[PDB]
């Protein structure tokens, strides 16, 4: 029974969460100061994203040193002091690995560079121009354009799965891989608690390098055919040596991968996020896209990672938001007139699977997607671009506002509200990302001395986890799965049963439990609900609008 299986993690976007210097930009003596909020929310781990030595290309996963902090971040005392205040308070500490890539300024980059026979040389991934002037593969970047920079000097092209500045690690290489544990016991030493694994399931590569003529090349390194090798190696060397955490983040990856990732026997990762509920509002797959989210698709989603993981002894991370995403009420709640009561639903939704529950900063407070209406407002650097591009094509500029407003990644990235003083309370100087006006009515001091907030509700499911064991061991079991408001499911014990009904829309409907429910001789009570107006029988009743109610039935 280990202490990841019901815990909290509250993911941390440093430079968005709490500025204490006046610079604008959040640091970590902002998160020491406000340990004592994350312990009311109830969450015992916290997840802070890189933090690292960078030249910043790339939001910080471009990485040139992994054994220093970004000095606007703070310094190595800053972070040995969050690490002792964290522990003292009950709270683990997780960070993020980035080890699939580093940046071009890394020492070893640079020494590989420059020459053919350098040491560090075999690093990276290196390969010859083909005869026909081609690039060493016709793969993609994600970034878009070619995945192979040519570096001039050396003669050869090196491997950018990323951005250009992101050069792949090469991990067939013994070298690195030692080099990479050497790095983790660092930090594991320093007494870190676990890590997540930033695209951890793309660093094995087809050593054949084939072009791909049905794709952009993802078939020949997503889930290649040595991750499982090096996950267990690398646990065998490091993971198994601490009282860890590990959380791998997968691009594009299979349920029966993840059940080998996951399964205590693989002696892999703790747990895995994938992403998949997260694509349920992409048209065509296009990630720019407006449109409504497919609810029944995203019912099956789940549902499906739900039973299987379950199956198959694997774990899930269970999230609906990061600083990638859309913050959720927005996205898949209303953000208007029901903005209280959809975060609640969408949380209980979540909450109530079987996993480790995430909670992103700022979600406990129902904060919304920002609806910043001018380009001056943003700041990511897609977004800028993406409004360039735009405006050229002869786009209405209020159709592109419409854009950004809904697909941003600027959206979850502004500060952290704590207050109704200037700028939310999150800097005395000017902010790096400019906060809504939205924030003298959202923020913690308002939701904190409110019992009937967000933020109370989020607690409240923090510590049922803690409570009830069900929540954890009891199975999952979908019901009205065709059902186009309502999503509702059953966790199945012994002799106990939790049965969670959502109203994911603004619409009365009805809900009846289906006649294969077996709960003759259960007697049922509220286990949590965001809503005092609560049926006579919970077999059949009108659902309010977002209503969302948890039962606990025990025989
Ligand atoms: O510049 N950036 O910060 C940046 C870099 C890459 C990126 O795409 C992807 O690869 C990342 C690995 O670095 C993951 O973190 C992320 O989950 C995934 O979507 C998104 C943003
Ligand atoms: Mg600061």
């Amino acid at each position: 029974n280990p202490w990841w299986k019901k815990a909290v993690v509250y993911q941390i976007y440093p430079k968005s969460f709490k500025d204490t210097t006046g610079n604008g930009v959040g640091d970590i003596r902002g998160i020491i100061e406000k340990l004592d909020y994350i312990k009311e929310l109830a969450c015992d781990v916290i997840w802070l994203t890189p933090i690292y030595q960078s030249p910043q290309n790339d939001n910080g996963y471009d990485i040139s040193d992994y054994y220093s902090i970004h000095e606007e971040y703070g310094t190595m005392a800053d972070f040995e002091e969050l690490l002792e205040e964290a522990h003292k308070r009950g709270i683990k500490v997780i960070m993020d690995l980035v080890v699939n890539h580093t940046s071009t300024e890394h020492r070893w980059f640079k020494e590989a560079a420059s020459g053919k026979e350098n040491l560090y040389r075999d690093f990276y991934i290196w390969k010859d121009m083909k005869p026909n002037g081609a690039p060493p593969t016709n793969w993609e970047s994600k970034f878009g354009g070619s995945a192979w920079e040519f570096h001039a000097e050396s003669g050869q092209y090196y491997l950018h799965l990323y951005d250009v500045t992101q050069a792949d690690l090469n991990w067939e290489n013994e070298a690195v891989r030692k080099k990479v544990y050497e790095m983790m016991h660092f930090w594991f030493e320093k007494g870190i608690d676990g890590f997540q694994l930033d695209v951890i399931n793309v660093i094995s590569k087809d050593q054949r390098f084939p072009d791909d003529d049905e794709g952009d090349g993802r078939r020949f390194y997503t889930d290649g055919p040595r991750v499982h090798e090096f996950l267990n190696e690398m646990n065998r060397e490091v993971f198994s040596k601490y009282d860890s955490m590990t959380v791998g983040e997968m691009s594009s990856t299979t349920i029966a991968d993840c059940i080998r990732y996951t399964n205590p026997e693989s002696r892999e990762l703790d747990m895995v996020f994938n992403f998949h509920h997260l694509k349920a509002d992409y048209p065509n797959g296009e990630k720019w896209a407006l449109a409504d989210f497919d609810f029944l698709k995203l019912k099956k989603i789940l549902s499906e990672w739900q039973t299987e993981m379950n199956k198959g002894g694997g774990w899930n991370a269970l999230f609906w938001c990061n600083h990638d995403q859309p913050r959720i009420v927005s996205r898949y709640g209303d953000d208007g007139k029901y903005r209280k009561k959809s975060a609640k639903m969408l949380a209980t939704a979540i909450h109530m699977l079987q996993g480790t529950p995430y909670i992103y900063q700022g979600e406990e407070l129902g904060m919304t997607n920002p609806k910043f209406d001018d380009i001056s407002l943003y700041r990511d650097v897609e977004s800028l671009n993406m409004y360039r591009i735009l405006k050229e094509a002869g786009k209405p500029e209020a159709e592109i506002i419409e854009i950004l407003k809904a697909k941003s990644r600027d959206n979850s990235r502004t500060p952290v509200q704590w207050n109704g003083e200037e700028n939310a309370g999150f800097t005395a100087g000017t902010p790096w990302i400019p906060v809504p006006d939205n924030y003298k009515e959202i923020n913690a001091e308002e939701a904190l001395n409110d019992p009937d907030s967000i933020f109370y509700h989020y607690k409240k499911l923090n510590e049922l986890r803690k409570e009830f064991d069900i929540i954890t061991t009891g199975d999952y079991q979908l019901i009205l799965e065709d059902d186009q408001e309502l999503y509702a499911y059953l966790r199945n014990g012994a002799d106990e049963k939790l049965l969670v009904i959502n109203n994911f829309y603004g619409k009365e409907t009805e809900f009846q439990l289906p006649d294969d429910i077996d709960i003759e001789g259960y007697d049922a009570k509220v286990l949590i609900s965001n809503d005092t107006d609560l049926p006579e029988s919970f077999k059949r009743f009108t659902v309010k609008p977002y209503q969302s109610i948890v039962y606990h039935l025990a025989k």
